[PDB]
């Protein structure tokens, strides 16, 4: 995050602007990104109403009301002073924000706060103003939402194993909890650290400020590439600096199949390191006639997936023709993990008999299909209620194959 | 939904309203809703018009036209007390929302009415005043709907059974009305209830708020989502708290197939835990040719079904090669239970001659293809008048495949 905001401040020109309610030190995030910048090389001036503290070797103007000098009117006299970069305390009004806007396009960077809740917030209110559409995607850089969180203090915070419902939002998984102390005195807590979530403008969101996707649209881009503000208060909570409380307040059917011990890439949590499968297909057919025996004839389990670690593994046993112990097909309801798992297909001596991969110019993620061979299936079907709840126990279905019987 | 209205009031920032009509009980859900949230640790104040109760614990300041204390002047003086949540009486004009919708952007959790009769009511109120569409995707949690409904007294109300209008609104279903009494006085009901339907703004609901979908097109994908406000209203007829009469006020072929005795999963009344039919397919053809004796070759019936508790039990048939006695396939036009099954065809010593199952990574309710093999079969069609009633007998057809004569 320092590495990321450091390029972005020390870019030729644009907008960075830093946002969160009040109290989520703001100031203190722009007043450290002042003073990297602080050099003899650049020329670095300041609007502020008030000015926190002084930054020996950066100048610092303050809004004096009895001079009728406004952010408006003091931004528009430090661009005549021939700055780098400037620093304005923030953008309240459309006045502001315009001549913020055309100093970015002027060759100066600008630095700036807007109360707003998201990251995707700063980007909406200077869309709210009245700043035209494009004018922002040309001259915004990025967008840092900040929060703060206490510090559990190290003498005395209680060790912990989180619920389901915790674990959720994230095998031993130690979280901390509060408590309270002489040093503690008497809360969880003392000291504070900041939490963040760095908005990147780059091509693909220059786009979507230009043609209006929206909040939701752009959303969606911003969680692919950028971690989200929950996330990084998530991953202090894991190395024991902040409480999961304390992160909180300021904040179709599921197809796998496991194949031997050969681990895929699945983010599930039940089904961890399995195969992720997005379709899939299989059958068979009697011989016997009524119009007079026959025999059965089972298809081989066809399935398609990502191309991912398992996909060497696969490709080994096709051409090996060395056979796996089990492979589980496993579908699940709609829902997560605590879904009923309604119906899954367990295979024995399993073999890949064929493998189809490939793929397209336009395609993100590539695609494969896979076929398994077996000696002997077994289906599990398990009814469920309208309420959702298991509806006795599953039904099932066994058979031998190589062998011809029931199973 | 009261979790559902827990988990949204306790929320960091955002809009929540209570949508209805006069009467409603709108401030006693908000009042509820305050005290819930009514804690040390936040700084709730609120801008009523006029003061409904005093709420211990939490600001209330009043709507005042003696010195011009606005509902927007109110509220933009709230603001400006660093609260945590803030309470607005109602949303009446534009200035009063642009100030909620800044509001709620900011940091602050915003509370409010607005006269609408439904939930997508509110969303299209905001829209109506002036606010941006987009702005309204950004901040709104979600909308309650609310409307009350008088309680039956449980000393003297009737029971007495639904007719089939009743009965098509929601096996003895008994519902209650309303009489007269001394502690009924002289109504049928003492006292009230609320009944609610909790619009709640998710990822799907922030892009039909921004791309300006419609009323209808929301309306869809809600009804997907949350139940109705008379569905709530329904339910607590079923309990036996409020009568139809007031929640009234306030407020394609089917298939079945039934082969051997193998349960499915079918929800219809008269052809209860059979085989849901989806489609079906079956032909035959006749060598004999009047250009120069041939003999008919009768096909296997397929038919498409969803993946329900009778799926290993046919793959079992399948695999084993066992044959039901009977099975009997029924199709009935549009409407329910009560019409004519127009196409009744049986079959005799039936065999699952194939089974064909799969699923893809989009679908709900994955389906699968089981064909039939047959000795005898039996097609009973029912012609019909202009009217719906029955014109005669059916029709038969009847044939001996093994044997290769009339049946």
């Amino acid at each position: 995050n320092h590495d990321n905001f450091r390029r972005l401040i020390k870019r030729p020109h644009g907008i960075i602007l830093v946002t969160g309610p009040t109290g989520s030190g703001k100031s203190t995030t722009l007043y450290a990104g002042l003073q990297e910048l602080n050099s003899s090389e650049r020329n670095i001036l300041t609007v502020e109403d008030p000015i926190e503290f002084d930054i020996d070797g950066i100048g610092q103007t303050q809004v004096n009301p009895r001079v009728d000098m406004t952010f408006a009117r003091g931004l528009r006299a430090i661009l005549r002073q021939d700055p780098d970069v400037v620093m304005v305390g923030e953008i309240r009004d459309l006045e502001t924000a315009q001549i913020a806007v055309q100093a970015s396009l002027t060759g100066h960077l600008v630095m700036s706060t807007l109360h707003t809740n998201t990251a995707v917030g700063a980007v909406t209110r200077l869309r709210d103003m009245g700043i035209e559409p494009f004018l922002i995607s040309s001259s915004l850089l990025g967008v840092l939402a900040q929060r703060l969180v206490r510090t559990l203090c190290p003498d005395c915070k209680e060790p912990y194993e989180a619920d389901k419902e915790q674990r959720k939002l994230f095998e031993p998984l130690i979280l901390y909890r509060a408590t309270g102390c002489p040093k503690c005195n008497h809360k969880g807590y003392r000291g504070r650290t900041g939490i963040h979530e760095l908005l990147l403008v780059d091509d693909a969101l220059q786009e979507l400020i230009h043609s209006e996707a929206g909040e939701q649209a752009m959303e969606k881009h911003i969680r692919a590439t950028t971690p989200s503000i929950r996330d990084d208060g998530l991953d202090k909570v894991r190395q024991g600096i902040t409480s999961l409380e304390e992160v909180m307040r300021v904040t179709a059917v599921d197809m796998f199949i496991k194949i031997g011990d050969v681990k895929g890439e699945s983010k599930d949590k039940t089904h961890a390191e399995e195969i992720d499968v997005l379709a899939w297909s299989w059958g068979m057919s009697q011989s016997g006639s009524m119009h007079m025996a026959g025999k059965v004839n089972v298809q081989d389990l066809s399935f398609t997936k990502y191309i991912d670690k398992s996909t060497p593994n696969l490709m080994m046993a096709c051409s090996s023709g060395k056979h796996y112990p089990q492979a589980k097909l496993t579908i699940r309801k709609a829902g997560g993990e605590n879904q009923v798992e309604y119906l899954i297909i367990t295979l024995k001596e399993v073999l890949v008999s064929s493998v189809s991969t490939g793929g397209s110019g336009g395609e993100d993620r590539l695609t494969e299909n896979v076929t398994l061979n077996f000696a002997q299936v077994q289906v599990d079907y398990q009814p469920q209620k309208a309420d959702g709840a298991k509806d006795g126990g599953p039904v099932k279905y066994g058979w031998n194959i190589r062998q011809n019987v029931q199973a």
